[PDB]
């Protein structure tokens, strides 16, 4: 009867204002921890990345969501957890840069390799690196690849692409940015065009303002690259209803989800953060956001449908998803927003969860690319930055900040945590191009 | 048997700038994680307390002093870590607040009920508690309070005293400030009073400005709290040589060690932050301080001398190592000073896992009372806050900014935090936990009763 336990609840046990009240174990976990550690090879790996959910920003959502007390039955409901570093390099002196963008961040856990800022799948010295999608690929096994964001955003283009710089979104602007990529000069192609080649059997996301551009050169030269991937056989659907009808996703008949033009709308609605916000202004109670629909596949939805297509394959598969808005919304002062897409990660944590639990060969990780700017402080602060105050579930008002055009990511070491086979390696310190190997090593590939 | 490992090293394999350079990890963590978990009992308890010190606070420290491949022997080397809550609670309200002071939390962990900022070792409604301390030694095991700041202190107090406000350091303030606690009204006494009643066998730290306050009633009216203190059987030490020739200390002859008036002398001196400073200003280099005297102990040698003593009872020993001047430098924005506390900080976790690496029946828990304002940002920006460019190990800069305030000192904030853990009961540390836990997983785990 061996099963590996998610903790079902480390929620205040209790009366916060009473002696142990506030306790979230109710016993000694040694035991618990055993039974979650295994090195047996995982046969599928689900990866979520919540972008700029750095310790601050989980702590933020759980308070106003959750009450300070609460349990986020995903998002905290991992076993084993760590702390890992996230610093890029730079391109010249080849030393640390303290502060990663997305793009290098998301090249060191899916190539293994350190970069510089705006890098996509390739080094300083602007070699390719196969992904590990490409690898997982490459083997044999099933590739998925979701987002609320435009699939060109570096996250999940990270593991299609390998630009000399993000914003090589298509064919106008990587024949200007990224000329050496650029596909009229012999290189690869943009990020679009080599996500078309790449092929993943499963891509669901937003960002299909770019897949209306025309290619200039190669076989599909004047077809837009929407009529591209039709061209090259796969499967378009564009909102919730057909997401659903699709019965099979391979690689005779890869599908492709293209659910807004660019990112997908955001969950909660709210004011923007202010100055001196959290005393010129009244609390603030975040509200659903009336675009969000029943017809926009909501992320846990799509995290759902690309686990059962891609549970067809008998070898197994590779999933990355990606939590997108929390990194926006954070640059954006907007609280509300940010918030909302965590809790929105949260669901899809949880069904990842639910999937793994039952399955007992899925390696499950949560983490974030980099930390934020986003802090919690003192109801009566008086900050420099941007702030406001909110109505948490508690009945009570937290603050929040954004002091250091938009709010930047800072380099903290943040949380990171796994449940299943492998998982063990995440606990302790640890770098991200860490993940890269504790993938490798886990689904067996090499 | 394999009695539990330390993670040897958790720094980057090679070259950082080639595949895999950057690792920490050189193989499978699993089979060295099964040999960690251990639920046998824990004979003794070393508790390191970092003021202040979250993940981005001990970011900045490595990055500094180690470059970010760079790994800290003590602070990093711990394998079972977490990230545990710390908000505090609303008085009238019986609410949560968000963002907690020293006082509450420490109020937390020593005694396991929340209460309100400020308090220390009382609930909401006041009531007193007892703490891990006072449980400790009433099981006869050897007890040892050790802090670079003032030992009236939050971190440091909460082990001791049981006051409705952290400002009650003596008999004075506590007349005005904690009326029912003042020793004239039947109170309990001042933190200090209530310091040299607790009876610790080893107490070490800053602060002996309040010893000279004179008491106003009990035994010992019109005698100053440190004569007080010699009177009740104390044994005095004020500096380092005198704290080598200690021999004892327990019951009968407990050991008080005072080597400065307020906090003792910050290791590492630097230039203030400053507006646009980063931008403005040089990177600066931390100059170790002058001042910092071969006649005044470190933290490092205070723990080592306090494990030295507590370990001569046969019962076993609780201690608590409190890193003071991080959170302190922490609101003075003072970089240097702050990676300088972290540094001296991770020395002392050094020793203890030193101890308890070879003893095998030692707990050792490493963490911080709540978070800070502190943050890593990018070398080119320009923030509304106080920032400053370093000089770090790799010969790079790191620019550190405080911008989460406008008044006197930068705030603490209430993001959840590391906590790491190694010896006997350290699983309990894994995973989402809140700050009460800690008691009861130190209380348990000593088998107290
Ligand atoms: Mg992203
Ligand atoms: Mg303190
Ligand atoms: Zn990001
Ligand atoms: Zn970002
Ligand atoms: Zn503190
Ligand atoms: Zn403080």
């Amino acid at each position: 009867t061996p099963e590996m336990p998610v903790l079902e609840n480390r929620a205040a046990q209790g009366d916060i204002t009473a002696p142990g009240g506030a306790r979230r174990l109710t016993g000694d976990q040694t035991a618990a921890l055993r039974d979650s550690l295994s090195d047996k090879p995982a046969k599928n790996i689900i990866l979520l990345i919540g972008d700029g959910m750095g310790d601050s920003e989980i702590t933020a959502a759980r308070n106003y969501a959750e009450g300070a007390g609460g349990f986020f039955k995903g998002i905290d409901a991992l076993p084993l957890t760590g702390q890992y570093t996230h610093y890029a390099l730079n391109k010249k002196t080849g030393k640390p840069d303290y502060v990663t963008d997305s793009a290098a961040s998301a090249t060191a856990w899916s190539t293994g390799v350190k970069t510089y800022n705006g890098a996509l799948g390739v080094d300083i010295h602007e070699k390719d690196h196969p992904t590990i999608l490409e690898m997982a690929k490459a083997a044999g096994l099933a590739t998925g690849n979701v987002s609320t964001a435009e699939l060109q955003g570096a996250t999940p283009a990270a593991l299609v692409a390998h630009v000399t710089s993000r914003k090589c979104y298509g064919p106008s602007a990587t024949s200007e940015k990224c000329p050496g990529n650029a596909l009229e000069k012999g290189g690869k192609g943009s990020i679009t065009e080599q996500l078309l080649n790449a092929r993943a059997d499963v891509t669901l996301g937003g960002g299909a303002k770019t897949f209306a551009e025309t290619a200039t050169a190669g076989e599909w030269q004047g077809k837009t690259l929407r009529e591209q991937a039709e061209a090259r056989g796969y499967q378009l659907v564009s909102d919730a209803a057909s997401l659903n009808s699709v019965t099979e996703a391979n690689q005779q008949k890869p599908l492709l989800g293209l659910f807004a033009d660019g990112n997908m709308p955001v969950r909660w609605l709210g004011p923007k953060a202010t100055y001196h916000g959290n005393i010129d202004k009244p609390a603030v109670t975040c509200t659903p956001n009336p675009q969000r629909n029943d017809s926009v596949p909501t992320l846990a939805q799509m995290t759902d449908k690309a686990i059962e297509l891609l549970s067809k394959n008998e070898k197994g598969f590779f999933l990355q998803v990606e939590g997108a808005s929390i990194d926006k919304q954070d640059h954006a002062a907007n609280p509300c927003g940010q918030i909302g897409e965590t809790v929105d990660l949260d669901e899809a944590v949880q069904r990842a969860l639910e999937f793994a639990k039952k399955e007992g060969n899925t390696l499950v990780i949560v983490t974030a690319d980099h930390a934020h700017a986003s802090q919690i402080v003192a109801p009566d602060t008086k900050a420099p930055g941007l702030t406001q105050a909110l109505n948490t579930k508690d009945g009570a008002v937290m603050v929040m900040s954004y002091g250091n055009d938009s709010q930047e990511h800072t380099g903290s070491q943040l949380r990171i945590a796994a449940y299943g086979p492998h998982a063990a390696n995440v606990v302790g310190l640890t770098d991200q191009t860490d993940l890269f190997y504790t993938m490798k090593a886990a689904l067996g590939l090499k």
